[PDB]
């Protein structure tokens, strides 16, 4: 059953290398945690607020690189999205995180700037649910939740998708992508999305309007070698406000995914609505039928 | 001397394009009749009343309409009818050579707008921030539009600014930027801000919450060299709604600016606002005191 939680041997890392956490918001979550036998090491300043970040950069680098010294750490799970990730790249010692045993790093939103990076230095990592998505349709929100512990075990392997227009065929690549707008935000630095040939890219998004989807859309093909993609994988833009645009969301993307002729998929199950099943980052899979495996 | 409301005759033709986002009829009517009463010749290009979802007809429409300017030998100015969203999409055909063969024609513009003038700048070609045509149509703002034919006239040099952070020392470079926004999302791609070393950024932006501006910032900055800009030059933000922020929107660009180690002013009369202040975009200028002049 997708409600049921898979025991999570060892002990998760939580860490906020984004937004800042509210404090009922962070209890709340723990008690969570606690209530399916989780063992979590709490980051030491997972409560820290510097504007609307958790923390200067300097702490969050703290609480991530310690994340990696521990030695019974077996995930990382970001507790909160929004903004701020990227900001952590210039300072992160990847050779001290490649000695580190496998700890999957778990997150979605502006996590997946971090997903992306981590895939480039070869560390395993999860798109997924945000801890704090514990402290907060609400049958799929719940599954959701449970699908990062099922995805640590080794027990889910496979998400429903439809292939938009085109005709039948099989994609093979690594999974890449997340949110559009912040890995668009990272074209031209340090932290852009890492694209290898054939790979099969995720997009999703939410409270933008169409032109501001595009514009980003535009910005992430035009940044990556696009051509080279083996697919485009819509999931959810939720609470994006159509405001009277004359062509529909994916009108503009097919014609996206037609100029560089990579086949369209869409409808996965992943993003910020209470669909959001978690799937493995930088792992290779299958578009098949009607369905991603790996 | 002269009142800043009072006109410039333009001689020649003036160029009228629609590179961006589409253009109201109404508001366009307004604006023929506002360059007629103050004896301005223009062209209207054949597709500028084109609709292609928001944009202003499809690539190639734009790109035929643009490379017309360039081929219409009377043509002394290409004043943008409008910003929005869409210019940076006709970079990739755009026949430079084509561009840079014709007589001397400044190109005019803000907001997306932005994009093209850096692009121009970069082959060599000139270039004017100001109000885009149909601000005409819609005392501080008619200063605004007066200003775009006065500086074509050559006869206005200066803007007022205030120091606000780093050195006080002069600054002299090419004058470089624009919608802080709009730049940002060119990164990484073949429209990128060309920054070359010592420029003036001036930096302006409209309808952004603090968390969205710094972000943009962080990806313009990282994507550039930075460090070897001579100053920032803040123009207007503009309904940027603080909403509880803890820090004003001068500590966090005096925070990035103390980062590169450049010099930061603000209050230049340019941006969304009625101050929309022309500047020549491209041309060397310094920053010294309460001045930038050029």
């Amino acid at each position: 059953s997708d409600q049921t939680w898979q025991p999570i041997d060892g002990r998760v890392a939580l860490i906020a290398p984004a937004s800042a956490i509210a404090t009922e918001v962070l209890e709340a979550t723990l008690r969570q945690l606690e209530v399916h036998g989780v063992d979590y090491h709490l980051g030491r300043h997972v409560e820290a607020r510097y504007r609307y970040l958790a923390g200067t950069v300097e702490q969050r680098l703290e609480d991530l690189h310690n994340a990696f010294d521990m030695p019974d750490i077996t995930a990382v799970w970001c507790l909160r999205g929004g903004y701020g990730c990227g900001q952590l790249l210039p300072g992160l010692d990847w050779g001290r995180l490649e000695a580190a045993s496998p700890r999957p790093l778990i997150g979605f939103s502006d996590i997946s700037v971090l997903l992306s990076a981590f895939h480039r230095h070869g560390l395993p990592a999860i798109h997924g649910p945000v801890a704090t998505g514990l402290g907060l349709e609400q049958q799929e929100r719940l599954a959701s939740l449970a699908s990062v512990s099922r995805l640590l075990a080794g027990i889910d392997h496979e998400l429903p998708v439809q292939h938009l227009g085109g005709h039948k065929q099989r994609v093979e690549g690594a999974l890449i992508g997340g949110n559009l707008t912040a890995l668009a935000c990272m074209a031209g630095t340090l932290g852009g999305l890492h694209a290898p040939a054939g790979s099969i890219l995720v997009l999703e998004d939410v409270g933008e309007p169409y032109y501001r989807l595009e514009r980003s859309l535009w910005q992430l093909l035009e940044s990556i070698d696009a051509r080279q993609l083996g697919a485009i994988c819509l999931g959810s833009f939720t609470d994006c406000p159509r405001k009277e645009v004359a062509h529909s969301l994916e009108r503009i993307f097919g014609e996206y995914a037609a100029a560089i002729e990579v086949p369209l998929y869409h409808h996965l199950p992943s993003g910020a609505g209470a669909q959001n099943r978690a799937w493995p980052y930088g792992k290779t899979a299958v578009l098949e039928g009607n369905r991603l495996r790996w």
